[PDB]
């Protein structure tokens, strides 16, 4: 376990890091407090509800979709039956509700406890209803489920180390749809970035979580801002992690 300081990538961003690889079992931690504090995990939820989606048979493939029903979202690319891959990358949220919705919330419940993921607590399953956003809500987005960075790095490595009950296939679904372009093709990076903002501590909650392969070497990373600037967006938190990656990880 090796505290790194990864402050020069962060350029002033307040947030940490932990990179993780299993096999020779080196742990990098940058920010070792904030990396063990459960926050909303947000939009990096998708890459857990896409698999339970996948074994309850709610969706099947890449291409599945959730039968959109014409109603006006400001986005352009939420307006069209988009394919699991495209909500994926959108992250469109109704897609990604409509999902969960057809879940009983025992089934979910029971994949999150076997996952290990956070606090697990779906108790709020509506969300957090005082913003306003009424269906555009759950409880994963800046509601009763809570995870740490280190926690969410500890849940990727089971899923795609193949350690989790769920199927092969539908593993390899999610990294198809994970898959970023990093303009290096020397590594393999794939993640998914969340954002939401903590109204009680008037914090970022911005996220990109996922997993890095490099000549036989992988290593599972999460990169988490608790900015008190609301500019700071899962996206520019990617940003952040890539410079990390491209610095100390080629
Ligand atoms: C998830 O974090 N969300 C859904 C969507 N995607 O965010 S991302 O660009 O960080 O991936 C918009 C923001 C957020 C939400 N408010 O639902």
């Amino acid at each position: 376990v090796n505290i790194v300081d990864y402050s020069d990538c962060f350029e002033g961003i307040s947030g940490g890091a932990i990179f993780c690889n299993t096999k020779n079992k080196e742990y990098n931690i940058y920010n070792k407090e904030l990396i063990e504090t459960r926050r909303s995990p947000c939009s990096t939820f998708k890459i857990v509800s896409t698999l339970i989606g996948l074994e309850k048979g709610v969706i099947n493939s890449k291409e599945s979709v959730m039968g959109y029903d014409g109603t006006d979202y400001p986005n352009k690319n939420w307006n069209k039956n988009l394919s699991l891959e495209e909500a994926f990358k959108e992250s469109c949220v109704w897609y990604y509700k409509k999902l969960i919705n057809k879940v009983d919330a025992k089934s979910v419940q029971n994949i999150l406890d076997d996952l290990k993921y956070g606090n697990c607590d779906i108790s709020e399953w509506e969300g957090d209803l005082k913003n306003g956003k009424g269906h555009l809500n759950g409880f994963w987005l800046e509601s009763s489920l809570q995870i740490s960075p280190k926690e969410q790095v500890q849940t990727m490595a089971k899923i795609f180390e193949g350690d989790t009950n769920f199927k092969k296939e539908h593993i390899n679904i999610l990294r198809d749809i994970m898959a970023i372009d990093v303009n290096d093709a020397n590594i393999n990076v794939y993640g998914k970035t969340g954002t939401g903002f903590d109204e009680k501590n008037k914090r970022v909650d911005a996220w990109f979580v996922g997993m890095l392969e490099r000549e036989g070497d992988t290593y599972y990373f999460a990169i988490k801002s608790d900015d008190s600037n609301k500019e700071i967006t899962g996206p520019k938190v990617k940003e952040i992690a890539i410079n990390i990656i491209k610095k100390y990880y080629s």
